[PDB]
């Protein structure tokens, strides 16, 4: 149980995890990092301040009962960020305009345990529950499902903040489909799309992706904790073993698809020559009384056997052919992670989806902080 690609779980000599020098002071904790991350990366966006102080304020209620934890001698490696921090921070562009501002985060027990970290993680939600702008209840319907009594040496759930300009904070979280092991995997999605209203579109998508080149494996089912209109349901497909062109063409299935458009992405970055370390991710967003999916959105990894330096100049050039400010992006990242240099590979992915008549493209990075060693 568990992705294949990355690794998550406990610390030990088996899993070990060791803080490198430089970053935070030794006594620092992660909040403390997570805070100063937030803040310089609203700055390097070009964000109002007033709105980075909100967004700490906020990760700060909301988590930091679980992430005042020690960053050195950690006893747990987290899945939510590349280096195993236990968050991590993402920047959205949605067509132009000020980026939006993302962390993710897991809360972990003291100390942390596959049981404890599972109590904290949905004792998060709770929390969330008294938040006035957050929307819980269609979670909290499906901890039946993501909760056993016993869970997996490697579970996870994840929680998502966005710090979006002039308007209110968004609010996501992510499930691990392997919450009672891979075997349950695809009963634990079927039963949690049949809660959620999206049935039809969810076993659509499965007997389409059946017929267009295989599954793969299920990441994650995400849910958008809000009362709107806007709201998703979103499944990430995992998928190893296919090529760019099935990638893109298994996309066609949702509402926006621009044929073409995901395996260009992929050309430029993941590039054709070395298969990735890891597996492309799509993510399929749907909503209640939508037979399809409403969108398509592609998580594209940096490219084998390349310096991450070129990762992040073709990222950057993929972004202003798309129109889209890789300038921001470049700054974005020497503020998340203090590596302006380019030469650490903490990246996650970067995503995609193009723009759809009468929409606007989009494009997102996912950056771990960098205070563990590869
Ligand atoms: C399950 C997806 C959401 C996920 C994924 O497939 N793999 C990541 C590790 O390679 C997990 C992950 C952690 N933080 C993330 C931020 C954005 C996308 C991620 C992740 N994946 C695409
Ligand atoms: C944080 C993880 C695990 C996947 C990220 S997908 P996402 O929530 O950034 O997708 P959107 O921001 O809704 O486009």
């Amino acid at each position: 149980a568990g992705d294949p690609f990355v690794d998550n779980g406990t610390v030990s000599s088996q899993r070990p995890l060791r803080a490198v020098p430089g970053r935070y002071p030794p006594g620092a904790t992660h909040l403390d990092a997570a805070v100063d991350t937030l803040v310089r990366c609203h700055a390097a966006l070009g964000r109002a301040p007033s709105e980075a102080e909100a967004a700490v304020c906020l990760l700060r209620r909301l988590w930091g009962r679980w992430g005042n934890t020690p960053v050195e001698r950690p006893g747990w490696r987290s899945y939510v960020a590349v280096d195993g921090s236990p968050f991590e921070l993402s920047a959205a562009w949605n067509g132009d305009g000020p980026a939006e501002v993302r962390v993710t985060v897991e809360a972990t027990a003291d100390p942390p345990t596959p049981e404890g970290n599972q109590e904290a993680g949905w004792e998060y939600l709770r929390g969330l529950s008294r938040h006035p702008g957050a929307a819980t209840a269609r979670v909290l319907a499906l901890e039946d499902l993501f909760r056993p009594q016993t869970p997996h040496d490697r579970c996870w759930i994840m929680h998502g903040m966005a710090s979006r300009p002039g308007a209110d904070p968004l609010f996501k979280v992510y499930l691990d489909p392997d919450a009672r092991g891979a075997a349950e995997a695809p009963s634990v999605l079927d039963e949690a799309m049949d809660r959620l209203g999206v049935r039809a579109a969810w076993q659509g998508l499965r007997g389409w992706l059946d017929e267009h080149g295989g599954s793969g494996r299920i990441g994650s089912l995400a849910l958008d904790l809000a009362d709107t209109d806007d709201a998703r349901v979103k499944v990430y497909v995992q998928h190893a073993g296919l090529d760019w062109a099935d990638i893109d063409r298994q996309a066609a299935v949702a509402r926006g698809h621009v044929p073409g458009a995901f395996s260009a992405a992929l050309e430029e970055i993941t590039g054709t020559e070395v298969p990735p370390h890891k597996p492309p991710v799509t993510c399929f967003a749907f909503h209640r009384g939508v037979g399809v999916p409403t969108a398509a959105t592609l998580y594209i990894p940096m490219p084998a056997g390349v310096p991450e330096s070129d990762a992040r100049r073709r990222s950057a050039a993929f972004m202003r052919r798309s129109g889209l400010d890789s300038a921001a992006y470049l700054a974005f990242l020497a503020a998340a992670t203090g590596d302006g240099e380019g030469v650490r590979a903490l990246q996650n992915f970067v995503a995609y989806r193009p723009a759809a008549p009468g929409g606007r493209p989009r494009f997102a990075c996912y950056v771990a902080p960098g205070l563990y060693r590869l």
